[PDB]
């Protein structure tokens, strides 16, 4: 087995339009939620949303090029650009072969959707876009960035809902570790601010309904009743450790497990007592060779639902026992919302900053100590602790559990 | 490594509700393409289509639960219901967690986007089902057949247009290979028989215009001119070999070898020269750790494009060399149709029961040779033959190449 290194990061996200920016927003305890700008919020039981701030594709594409792509894959773009620029590496003819992509999305182009079944129904089939199905397709990113850098190694797309960029990311890491590519460009990619998602998650009752930015999303807390509706990319360059050495790479951290594991439960519940993603985390830290108690942070999956953080925390208790305590556990979710696909690619990246920093970013909105839920999620405000190995977790709709470990290198 | 058998095949395509009549039409020749019944083809452009013929969800679900299921769905149910009944496996609380679901669909549940959206356009967004959003989402195929089976290993999807399928088989193989599941519940399924898959395969120029259907699709054929669109789902049983062993389940095969590439040259067409193809093909012979003269036979890919056709030929050449004329190559799709992300498990069964028979089905409709394609593509009769190795191939819109290969056991 080989040994894997990250070696880039990338993001947009509600609280910055780079990683750095986000991750210092994030230590500073910004809310990224605000009232909906991107749909009329006059015209929805939900009025508030985690959209990027002042975003501007044309940084990264041409307006000719950008108006083939959906929103989803402008946001994988940008992100897998900041990353392969951050990671220096270098793609030619002489690596192609060896450097893949395996970016994710949970819903892929549903604005996209939206508009061209629209002018289907208005003006007719033979005014369909000729673009429309690439699109719309959840894995236009990977297919948009293979292009983009030349990578021409496994080129794949994992949608697991909110799992899917912390599946994509496990999955890359699982091609280098068996010694299918030196490196891949992996992570995940949302655009899910649209009229029909809205529609769909108020419909399912999994969103809140609480109108204050100021209180909507507070994972945790006693009184967190639902999710807060997201968007973004987070995007990682993972790299075969010897590779990485020998040009002198820039190394986040070593990514060293990755679980993941099924409720059986409910195709939109999660299970009770958080019995999968119980053994999601275990899966992770044992691939890890490492014991609980060598984990000393949790990014939490952490999404501001009943279920979720109870389930969590359950499973917490499970998986780590006396030492469930003694770690320390932070939903940065509580800052940029819920970003579905998206959110286990920045969140993965704000678990490695977390590492380099010694510093973790808090459960900002917890203000009412639940008798459930706990154990110490950081509350409010940043701490200083020494963290060397971090956990990423993603419990997302569908029964799809995911965990991420990474460690100090 | 551990080895890595298929024990359970299931399948619903437009030549058989099940497997086995599938494959006993195939080797009989039958056309499973005719004029269009699910939509009115007096009101497209392509008037033919390879449908499921009177297939029935509800020897599977009760009416309650099929209707909160897109037909893709539906398909990947019974897939997966017929291959866990034929390979006799019990999943248990014993063994749970050791058995997962990695099933893709390339486009998921566009009937449901199209129903749905309509109910908000028409009725206002109160009125969208609280199951929109699980029921159009591509990874539905494995959460339901998680649920349905109490699979609690990994429960993954990928997407990869055409070649979905194929990576999916390839994904849960790797797990089995790790040590990460015993068995996987694995393949593909596909509902793209839409007004809007219509219209924006048609706007891409993708479709062949022919209404014929007994010559639209002809892979390989001097006249070939685009794809013609079908349905269905396929779905292997892959079991760790020991674990096959210990409980004496019928084996059909050993798969040994999965090949994954990108062609990083355009987001519809295919590369020039199967550039990318080849490499896909080389790495899963390389993966099973044979040459390329151990070969038997080749599933094409064959989708009856003019450049997927020369494409694939042109990377058959280049990999098997001086043997590219001496193996047996057939395209399946010119029975079954195009069925997108489900192609893949449909004809990797197919590839299986091929060593099983040691017959191959032919590639029906090859009446003008090509100069370019010259090969052997066991043209209009199935042909008796000593099969050992197989390789099955899904060369997908978006630069997606996979390739799979069986070999007896």
């Amino acid at each position: 087995k080989r040994r894997v290194v990250v070696t880039g990061i990338g993001a947009v996200t509600p609280i910055g339009n780079d990683a750095e920016t986000s991750w210092e927003n994030a230590k500073k305890g910004v809310n990224g939620v605000a009232k909906m700008t991107r749909l009329n919020p006059d015209d929805f039981p939900v009025k508030i949303a985690a959209e990027l701030k002042d975003f501007d594709v044309e940084k990264y594409l041409e307006k000719k090029e950008a108006r083939k792509m959906d929103r989803f894959t402008h946001y994988a773009i940008a992100s897998a650009e900041m990353a392969v620029q951050d990671s220096g590496l270098v793609i030619d003819d002489s690596n192609a072969n060896r450097v893949g992509v395996w970016i994710g999305s949970g819903i892929g182009g549903m604005e996209t959707f939206e508009t061209q079944y629209e002018i289907f129904l208005n003006r007719g089939h033979r005014r369909v876009s000729p673009f429309f199905v690439p699109m719309m397709i959840p894995d236009m990113g990977s297919g948009q960035v293979s292009i983009r850098f030349g990578a021409k190694g496994i080129n794949s797309t994992t949608v697991t809902a909110c799992a899917t960029a912390t599946n994509s990311i496990g999955d890359a890491f699982k091609v280098i570790e068996r010694g299918d590519a030196d490196a891949m460009i992996t992570g995940g990619a949302e655009a899910p601010i649209t009229k029909m998602s809205l529609a769909g998650f108020t419909a399912n009752k999994a969103l809140s309904l609480n109108p204050d930015p100021e209180t909507a999303c507070r994972p945790f807390d006693k009184d967190r009743d639902g999710f807060i509706i997201g968007e973004g990319a987070g995007i990682v360059i993972l790299e075969e450790y010897e590779h990485a050495k020998a040009r002198g790479a820039k190394i986040y951290a070593e990514i060293v497990g990755y679980g993941a594991t099924g409720d059986a439960y409910h195709i939109t519940a999660p299970a009770p007592n958080g019995e999968g993603a119980a053994r999601a985390m275990k899966m992770a830290i044992d691939d890890a060779g490492l014991t609980p108690d060598k984990v000393d942070y949790i990014n939490a999956h952490g999404t501001s639902t009943p279920y979720n953080d109870e389930y969590e925390t359950q499973a917490i208790k499970t998986v780590f026992g006396d030492h469930a305590k003694k770690l320390a556990i932070s939903s940065t979710k509580s800052m940029t919302g819920h970003t579905l696909g998206a959110s286990g690619g920045i969140e993965a990246i704000f678990a490695l900053l977390t590492i380099r920093d010694n510093i973790i970013a808090p459960t900002i909105h917890l203000k009412n100590q639940d008798e459930v839920c706990d154990l110490d999620y950081v509350p409010n405000e940043a701490r200083e602790a020494n963290v060397n190995v971090v956990i990423s977790n993603s419990f997302g709709f569908g029964g799809h559990n995911a965990t991420l470990v990474f460690k100090r290198i």
